[PDB]
């Protein structure tokens, strides 16, 4: 049976702890996978943590990060939420240095890019098969989300990006059923950058929230409708939030285009609360150190400012990194709306410590009915380890 | 389908062997989590080990126990009644320095508790989702059960501290459907101290023997109704069952009052028989060492001091330590009624043996209609171990 | 539903390689238990190889042997047939230093004996869970087959041993349904010797062969029925088939009484044939090393000694030890007969080799239509180990 | 169920990748086992990589190579494709050190050979035991494809090989049901030699592409009914798609016979498109290295030497070895066809390379309805290991 997914997204004044997952204290001694990217979606049964992989150990000569990015052994691979990316509990997905994945309720579909960088190619599995491709459009490092995609009523979307990554590029949206597409659309969008989109399901429409990886310090936002028409532009609050980013003093909202002229990015998230959202981002202007909250009032419809909540979860004094989002389907939670939930990818190693690896654990958070206390629970691995001697 | 436990708590003359898990001398070369706090509380088709893991595992760096207790990386995990704590088996449950987990029947519910002491969140599980939140209504460490909680035609029903430790605290009652709160209440108890409830079902109604960490060397008791309506007091029999203690001879009972003026405790339990009861103990007055089994006629109900029969499961040459209650669903157990058994805790390592790390492994015990010889199932584990080189 | 196992045992020419575990040569790396006395019994659906733990790792220093026999850390567990004894797929059994296991077609029983000597206790699991009990009623070792047991229309039957081991002891027949005893019986036997059974059912009763430590260096050998009235004596084939034991030249056979006057032995297993046998045996007069099975034309009913089939399994130059008998249930061969089956355990280490520890790996054989070549599937592993410097 | 698998083979113009184990990295530090020849097959649920163990860990004493071919330890395992072969999510199939699989819809079935090289054995395996027995007919290695075996509405379908391996020698056909052989057939081939079959459905029928280890360079091929009456002769296409062979330009083909002039082989695929073939290669014409897929027009059919695609998957950089052939069922793929796919297998180690010991990992492909672009998912490991110091 198909999940529906078209109720509203809940209303939240703050977000409990659902998992962590230790993976790289537990990876000192036991078997665990150097990771990268790591992202929770969910079944109607149960929520899982994928992952991206060189296919090599920690404490590992193979942990070597000297081992390119976009290489030909990554692999997307999953565990159950909370589990570290430990090989002996690990289920196969694809082979991918990027990833989407999602459920639709009967089954799981994925989607993973490999390749060469000009002639990128992204397979589309259904039930742990493939069952579709899409070849690089554009030539240009074929590439999507590493967040769950989002399924409504048993068509699947997501949204891919084929292109430079300092630059304008090209966007698009897929649609597909049973891991086969059945649509696509070009997005229309100069000016404009799209990266790593965050999404889920509201109102029977998918949310996005992605990065602009060219001059905006703002998250782009998209809305899509089943029958791929969108609509397109910025999160209007005028608090940015990607790194690095300037001050929120010195900002000025928009709900059309990039400001604060920065470069660089980060892979973020956030959720639409009526008109209000909530927006996360690092606490460090520059680094990805530290995660919090905010929820600004009016937000995903003007250029407000307003606090209404923060929360803490990652203390500005530890490595953060990567976050998204996704929603607990309403067979798990019993809710008759769809309850929002992130995870913060805590990443240590290369560039910021010296060792010759780099990997990330995991934090999972879920939108509750009350406000809940700043915390911070960080990695905790104690670095380096025996393999950088 | 919920579970009735409406049952009688079964007589029995002695306890059988369930499980041993080994988990130390596992740990010598395998993966093992280091833990504390081990507990096991049964679904209708198996039991389970739940845990409190640092994320650590067994002669790994991480398990220099400098790591505090009620650390950011702490989480309830869990195993099949009998297995070690191995990563490679281990269930993900709950963020947690605290927990309590049980199962209605149809689903496993959680409660794990995390945050800042000040202002700590209880977050609940039910079907491997958070589905609702306690926050800290006293700001002063709140904390439950490390044992099973307690599920009744659909309910589950458990108890929960904030406040100090070594002083009169506040105590309530919780109870949940499906993994939302549908009822909680205050606990009148002025002189009197609670902390980590042993509770099972007894009649339609939920008994728990708990611990008096500020004055009494006799064990808190309480009995609750569905209506959250309850009685309070302590375990009538004129012998105490906490460590540190006094002696036998020189302990006065009662039916509502601390005795003993001793300040420390330990986690222990009791099951009623009617109007006698099942006691456990350590064999020690003053450390957790050896654990034996008292039953006292008309022990629930009078000050009696009348010794029955006695059972050694852990020899007062080896550790103990912690140890809770927990009933066979009728479901698996076959009978007519409610079979009462418990898990004894074996610490290793801190605080008294020259290790830089601690954890426990378990032993499980089950009412049996027969008399069982003494023995001692004790830890086996060979410290210290290489880590601690 | 319940395995009606009421066919004939099939009449098979020779017996085929089920499967090989190789715990030993995988345990030098990887993560094995130091067992001994592995056994093969087979549910409706997949067959498991149930083995006895110290809770030890192949090299590991808790694999030193000096820890003893009866150990109070020593449990049952289990995992599938071919797999290794690995902690990883182990599934936890019962406390035991000695153990029975079988499936009725609905659940697995599991007969586990621990405790002090003087005063053992048998603990059944049904479903996994402690469903009754058995004391010592003799005091001296209560103990079982270390092979299958039997069950026959939902009815479940075993063999115990409460005495010396080499002398007159006491013996006796047990009858459970889901776990709960319902039938018990005493063997006269005086002059014969009863230990470490090894069991199947044929024609709607049940069969064994057995082990006489005392005097005989023929098997004993007994048939039992549904209402636990019994025949009882010894295999009738003038050949010896026990270790130690005499020349097949010097030995003349009875169905009565024991023959050879050698005292120790060996468990070894024995199929009925119509009127014949297939009767295993180490191929050593005096030791452990080889095994091979010989088929005697009418050996189940006279003292013959006519060998029809030999085939050899492993050869003189490699270690052997215990092994048993089991049936393929009809639900998974899909014959209208039950197939007989057996495994043999092969021990390395303590006694005959240098090193700190012993275990056994195994290979499991089933009867087939056709003869099959002798070879020698030997355990392989390449001693000592590391942890034996 | 009974699969049907009558549909045609499906017509492609790519492959996409399925899976990549990277078992000898993970292999480094976690706990693999040495394999060779692995090969993947298809149930209605799910995919697996199947095995052959010399029930040895890699950077283990016991991956030391002199440990011969067909050796008493060496056994048939298996995970789910994508997956390393890793002892804790290993399932054990059978003793052999010849192989094949595969599943008919209800249960698997498998092939093991083991036993001496002049009377060796074939267990048949069905739904995990042995149900029938194939005995060595010509006394000379009987041996079998070591890919997939085919299962057509409920009667399997496999071919093995009883000889000399550089000369002439005998072939079978095999048809079983639920692990019952029901017919076989001898095949007359003078002149003409077939080891190592890849096979898969087609039209209702089994269609192979099998090694002449004895003259030709071309690979012969066979094309079977369900009455055991086959076709038989060599794969037309005048270009040679074994290793060793000689170069397209000096090549002439045939549909009958042997050419090339050379002795040697290697496992290797080829799928019949209409009158087209997709036929795979090493990419050197005389070693394991590399690998690449060539569709030539009319090359079933006639001795075409028209290219109209070709793909590389491991680059002449990189070590490549066996490879096979295996349909997706309908039933995963959700086409009306069956999707045809192949796996590489990787070799590492000796010959080649400076180490102790040989394994292989794997990577997975799938006929798409698209050009995929060139590229090398190669091995990765670093070699040599700690062991070979
Ligand atoms: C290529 C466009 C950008 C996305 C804004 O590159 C990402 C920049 C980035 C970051 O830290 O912001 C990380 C992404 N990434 C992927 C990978 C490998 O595919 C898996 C570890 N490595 N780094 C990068 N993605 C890819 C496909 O290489
Ligand atoms: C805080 C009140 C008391 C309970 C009587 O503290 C326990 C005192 C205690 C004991 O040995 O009696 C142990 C409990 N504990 C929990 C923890 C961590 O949360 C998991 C290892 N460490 N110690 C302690 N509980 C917490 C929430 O820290
Ligand atoms: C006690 C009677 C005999 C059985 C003929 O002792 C067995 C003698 C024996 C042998 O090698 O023939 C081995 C049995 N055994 C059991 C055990 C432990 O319980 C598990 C390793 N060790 N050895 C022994 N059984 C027990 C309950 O200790
Ligand atoms: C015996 C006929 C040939 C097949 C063309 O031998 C294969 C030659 C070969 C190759 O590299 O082409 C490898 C096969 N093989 C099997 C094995 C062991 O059975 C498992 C590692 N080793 N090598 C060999 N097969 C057997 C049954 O030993
Ligand atoms: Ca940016
Ligand atoms: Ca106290
Ligand atoms: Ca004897
Ligand atoms: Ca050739």
């Amino acid at each position: 049976t198909y999940m529906n997914n078209t109720e509203a997204i809940c209303d939240v004044k703050g977000f409990a702890p659902f998992s962590k997952d230790n993976g790289i204290r537990i990876g000192s001694r036991g078997h665990i996978f150097v990771i990268r990217e790591p992202f929770v979606s969910c079944s109607p049964i149960e929520c899982r943590t994928f992952f991206l992989t060189q296919g090599s150990l920690l404490n590992d000569k193979h942990s070597n990060g000297t081992v390119k990015d976009r290489s030909p052994f990554r692999t997307l691979m999953s565990v159950k939420v909370g589990q570290s990316p430990n090989v002996y509990q690990a289920r196969f997905e694809a082979v991918a240095w990027s990833a989407t994945a999602c459920h639709d309720g009967k089954k799981w579909m994925t989607v993973g890019v490999t390749g060469p960088d000009s002639k990128a190619v992204a397979v589309i599995h259904y039930g742990g098969v493939p069952t579709d491709v899409i070849n690089s459009w554009a030539g240009d490092i074929l590439r999507t989300q590493e967040s769950s995609c989002t399924c409504i009523q048993g068509d699947c979307y997501w949204v891919m990006t084929d292109g430079p990554a300092n630059r304008q590029a090209q966007y698009r949206i897929y649609k597909a059923n049973q891991g086969r597409i059945i649509g696509q659309a070009d997005i229309s969008f100069n000016g404009g950058h799209i990266e790593e989109c965050s999404c889920y399901p509201n109102d029977g429409k998918v949310e996005c929230v992605c990065r602009d990886n060219w001059t905006g310090t703002n998250r782009p936002v998209l809305v899509i409708s089943p029958d791929l028409s969108y609509r397109v532009g910025y999160l209007c609050a005028g608090i940015p939030s990607d790194t690095p980013r300037g001050e929120d003093a010195q900002f000025t909202g928009s709900c059309t285009s990039p400001m604060g002229n920065q470069g660089y990015g980060v892979k973020g998230f956030g959720f639409r609360q009526g008109t209000d959202v909530w927006m996360g981002r690092t606490i460090s202007r520059t680094s990805r150190s530290g995660f919090e909250i905010l929820r600004i009032k009016n937000g995903w419809t003007q250029t407000s400012k307003e606090q209404v909540r923060k929360q803490v979860v990652v203390d500005n004094l530890n490595w953060s990194g990567y976050s998204g989002s996704f929603t607990l389907p309403v067979e798990l939670s019993g809710k008759d709306c769809l309850v929002p939930c992130f995870w913060v990818e805590m990443i240590r190693g290369k560039p910021e410590e010296k060792t010759i690896w780099t990997s990330s654990s995991s934090i999972v958070m879920c939108g509750v009915d009350y406000e809940i206390a700043d915390w911070s629970w960080h990695d905790g691995a104690i670095l380096p380890f025996d393999i950088d001697k």
